[PDB]
């Protein structure tokens, strides 16, 4: 983080959604998409 300021406090949960592209340090994406997952 630090350099990559995530969205405000979400509705309880990990980092914000996966709206931001790429991200070495940070890695948003609390919600899943309509594709392969784990």
């Amino acid at each position: 983080g630090d350099n990559k300021p995530p969205k405000k406090g979400p509705p309880n949960g990990c980092f914000g959604h996966k709206i931001d592209r790429i991200g070495s340090h940070s890695g948003l994406g609390c919600n899943k998409v309509d594709d392969n997952k784990g």
